[PDB]
């Protein structure tokens, strides 16, 4: 959950489940799905959310991440491929990341999240589960 309304992502987010693992795609892999749009519209990074759970006497909610396009989001003025902390650069071979992609955000009620998912032959993060999978 978010107490400051967060810029909407297009797509739903992955969530890490194993401590320690990297949050990862192969160079040209790791953008998610999104019909009819084209791949030279695939660039734009996966930006983390670190989550705190409250403390109680019990005993753990590791960071999701969620996809923005390049050009939109808590990220929208940066760099391609500039290291940020909490900022995970990708995009299709297709696309030139010197330009912003051309894809508006998503709401109101006009649009719910596309559930994630990549194309065949996407080598997956180990120790993050897709969520809506």
């Amino acid at each position: 959950e978010f107490n400051v309304v967060p810029y909407y992502s297009w797509f739903s987010g992955i969530t890490q489940f194993q401590k320690g693992k990297e949050f990862e795609f192969v160079e040209g892999q790791g953008v998610p799905i999104a019909p009819g749009v084209p791949a030279t519209e695939a660039k734009g990074y996966w930006y983390r959310h670190n989550r705190r759970s409250f403390k109680t006497a019990d005993g753990q909610l590791l960071p999701r991440w969620y996809f923005y396009y390049l050009g939109t989001g808590p990220h929208a003025k940066d760099q391609y491929g500039t290291d940020i902390d909490g900022v995970y650069w990708v995009a299709s071979n297709q696309a030139d990341v010197n330009t912003p992609a051309d894809i508006v955000d998503r709401d109101p009620s006009s649009d719910e999240a596309i559930p994630t998912r990549f194309p065949p032959g996407t080598v997956l993060p180990q120790g993050y589960y897709i969520e809506g999978s």
